[PDB]
């Protein structure tokens, strides 16, 4: 398992635009597109991060092409952001991957305002952390991959994605 193998089981693949658990605008693999209301707003926004007019659907390679940038772009903010870069320099590498996941889903921003657990973590306070980062909305609104991250970070293993969708 790994990030991109991770992130497609918690995100699927859908080629179609959609709205995600927000009500907000996406498509392929958890790509944001805008939180505009309008459709067209959207479809604009998906024609010029493509390159070409897509009437709202794309292919497979497309759908991954962004992915790659995604995860790119999350990589470089967590090493960025003066917060995070030390949480994620003190961590293993399945950890690592957990925060990213975070990153991804929710912003450099976002994550970097978990100021308690980002210290837990670089503690290496698992129980800790694992119970400080489940007093958040993003928790109790998205439960159980909320849940897969932070087994994730407090085990130090792939367990919780050792049986799903996407791949496992």
């Amino acid at each position: 398992m790994n990030i991109f193998e991770m992130l497609r089981i918690d995100e699927g693949l859908r080629l179609k635009i959609y709205k995600d658990t927000e009500g907000y605008y996406t498509i392929g693999i958890g790509h944001l597109l805008t939180k505009s209301p309008s459709l067209n707003a959207a479809k604009s926004e998906l024609d010029k991060a493509i390159g070409r007019n897509t009437n709202g659907v794309i292919t497979k390679d497309e759908a991954e092409k962004l992915f790659n940038q995604d995860v790119d772009a999350a990589v470089r903010g967590i090493l960025r952001n003066a917060k995070l870069k030390p949480v994620y320099d003190s961590l293993d590498a399945v950890r690592r991957a957990a925060l990213i996941n975070m990153v991804f889903q929710m912003g450099e921003t976002g994550v970097a305002g978990f100021t308690n657990s980002l210290r837990m973590l670089q503690q290496k306070r698992w129980d800790e952390a694992a119970v400080n980062l489940a007093k958040s909305r993003w928790y109790n609104q998205t439960p159980n991959r909320a849940k897969r991250v932070i087994t994730t970070f407090r085990t130090g293993t792939w367990d919780a994605y050792k049986n799903l969708a996407a791949a496992a």
